[PDB]
């Protein structure tokens, strides 16, 4: 398959690479999750919701891996890190609930409503679902080991926020020798207008490629 | 010691603290090196490199560790990754090279004036200096080890460029349980003037602390 991307079209056989959904989760995506909760604006994420599930569909009917991210930590938030983690003292959610008590235990909490899935995104099975406790799925987890062990080099790359767990992971595959494309109308910034051109434009000149949903899905057809 | 700092002011002991001191050779801050001739604008770099000099200053006397980083390769670029790494596709110095190649074996490499740090930054006995052959000081070298043999936890953060090595190194040593700060007048972005705002936005936001060097020598000085 050859994409269409900037800043150059790339090369890559989908049979050998992953589009990864980073933490479509009501905490990132739905009024009165966690992200709208903290302050920043999710009220713009119905079109990225539908331009993941078509990017799916077709990754899928290409053989292309589908890998899910759920972001967050147990009940007791002992996955998150105490007072000794810079995690404990940068996490909006663990602020949140630290000004709301009604919230505590509720956001970004395995098994909670913050932590489910959109419900419109269902993984399948043969699907990976992995779980990640902080923002770059590279970390703490077994993704580099998955994608390893099946030949992956490249990832193409969607969810919530471009600038954070997106972004970050995109970067860490970079330096772990993978080929990250980001689809940028699958994407959505946690911040201003500014952190999703500012994402994009560190991707394009630094780390990886950007294409989008409609370009990807007619590469694949063949 | 209080460092006042944005989101909030944080409490670090500079003896368990390092100074980071990312990248300040020509090729990053003077003109003419490589950042220069690839299109991106150094004009403004003289302050940061002063505002480097006084932070660093600040640091030996506090007893805070000074780690200098010089990013780059052999000057047959094994190093930097032959066409099965994205580094060889989306380094920009390979990119300016390959365009004009009366700079091939100039830009970036070892022994070359454009890796030299600026003349005006001149590591001192008892620092440490660190090569690097990717944008993130933590991949690939031994900058973890060298921070855990001395039981650092907080990092402090100055170079070019704010939202590439500096900001990627920021990002993996959160991952790594570091608390990191950035100095943000004592930064450079390779970019727009936006992709300075944003990196700041990230680092105060979802990663680590933004403060400047005035704060920060004020803070050390007792």
């Amino acid at each position: 398959t050859t994409l269409t991307a900037r800043p150059e079209a790339i090369t890559f056989d989908p049979q050998q690479s992953a589009l990864i959904v980073v933490d479509m989760q009501n905490a990132y995506a739905t009024p009165g999750g966690y992200l709208d909760l903290a302050g920043f604006d999710v009220s713009t994420t119905r079109p990225v919701i539908a331009n993941i599930q078509t990017a799916v569909t077709a990754a899928r009917a290409a053989g292309m891996l589908i890998i899910w991210f759920q972001n967050g930590w147990d009940e007791q938030y002992v996955e998150a890190g105490g007072p000794g983690s810079p995690n404990f003292h940068k996490s909006n959610a663990l602020k949140t609930m630290r000004k709301q008590p009604q919230l505590q235990g509720k956001l970004l909490a395995k098994g909670s409503w913050d932590y489910q899935l959109v419900d419109e995104l269902v993984p399948q099975p043969g699907d990976i679902v992995l779980p990640k406790p902080r923002y770059s799925g590279f970390f703490n987890t077994p993704l580099d080991s998955i994608l390893r062990s099946r030949g992956i080099r490249h990832l193409v790359f969607t969810g919530i926020a471009t600038n954070v767990s997106v972004e970050s992971t995109l970067r860490d595959g970079f330096f772990l020798e993978y080929f990250g494309v980001v689809l940028e109308d699958a994407t959505h910034q946690a911040g201003p207008k500014f952190a999703q051109k500012a994402a994009l434009f560190n991707i394009e000149t630094f780390f990886g490629w950007v294409s989008d949903v409609e370009t990807f899905c007619d590469a694949l057809s063949p």
